[PDB]
């Protein structure tokens, strides 16, 4: 494969292992500069925007320091619940803020309905279903974030999450269906996918030209049995080891590299794993994901 190809991949690591904006307990004394100079440590070349990041100045000014890059920013989307009025509203200030640390990427998923901050829902079974008019509404609201994101220059990459309204292959189908490839571009996410469908190359393969980023999630497959059988929330799973960086468990990552460079992905790769950094350290994380990427995906 040419290095040029390769070179077109930008490496990160999500602030989510080192940190929980969702339990803030997990990881609440780990901090922005800690994580990004681990980062440096590690090999990476940027992050994405944790929840506990602070404005743009503050943020740009660290970032420079370590001379590391903002891969994007996950936007929580309630299209359904407020209406795509409110909702844009809101999208347009997370695209005001990731213009101004030049990140290029909003990282979309429609919130309505999810289970995935439940004290109760079994992670497996309890996700909700969108009615055909929401199916509208968000398939619209979805091309207007591309639009108005297209101002800022940045993407719109729509994540397919365990506990939403789209999670599986066959509902990431129907929106990329019936939203403008030009508009709405795909966030193919390995272990959302895997614990979803037990599979993870059918989503690549049915939708590569629409994915506009990645993240690189791992799973610890017994673990992922354990939690099953035990119908866990998605954070008691994810608190049980369910997930973890490539290097550490399961997923051989060589299929995915490899079927983004043949069709020449230019954007980011990150790695994002939600963990209890007092049981998976961190730094130690990124190291073995970082070793693994250079030892069994990249070739020059």
């Amino acid at each position: 494969m040419s290095s040029k190809a390769e070179k077109d991949i930008k490496w990160g690591i999500a602030p989510i292992g080192w940190r929980n904006d969702d339990i803030p307990s997990i990881g609440k004394d780990n901090n922005l500069q800690q994580l990004l100079s681990d980062i440096v440590v590690a090999g990476f070349q940027g992050t994405e925007v944790g929840g506990f990041f602070p404005g743009p100045e503050k943020l740009n000014y660290e970032l420079k320091l370590r001379n590391l890059e903002i891969a994007g920013q996950w936007f929580s989307s309630y299209i359904i619940r407020d209406g795509i009025e409110k909702a844009s509203e809101a999208f347009e200030k997370h695209c005001q803020y990731l213009k101004a640390i030049n990140a290029p990427v909003a990282v979309v998923s429609e919130q309505t309905y999810t289970i995935q901050r439940s004290d109760t829902a079994n992670i497996f079974k309890d996700k909700p279903y969108f009615t055909d008019k929401e199916w509208d509404e968000v398939c619209k609201g979805l091309n207007h974030y591309g639009e108005i994101a297209a101002k800022y220059g940045l993407k719109v990459a729509y994540h397919h999450h365990m506990g939403t309204g789209i999670q599986t292959k066959e509902e990431t189908d129907r929106l990329m269906a019936n939203t403008d490839p030009k508009l709405v571009g795909l966030l193919y996410d390995t272990g959302h996918i895997a614990v979803s469908d037990g599979d993870y190359m059918a989503l690549l393969n049915a939708h590569i030209d629409r994915v506009v980023h990645v993240h690189f999630k791992d799973v610890r497959r017994s673990k992922e049995e354990e939690c099953r059988a035990k119908g866990l929330t998605f954070q008691g799973s994810f608190l049980n080891g369910m997930f973890t960086v490539p290097g550490d468990g399961d997923l051989d990552f060589k299929p995915v590299y490899d079927k983004l460079i043949a069709n020449n992905y230019k954007g980011w790769i990150v790695v994002e794993a939600e963990q209890d950094p007092s049981k998976a350290n961190p730094l130690e994380m990124a190291q073995i994901a970082h070793r693994y990427i250079k030892q069994h995906l990249i070739e020059n």
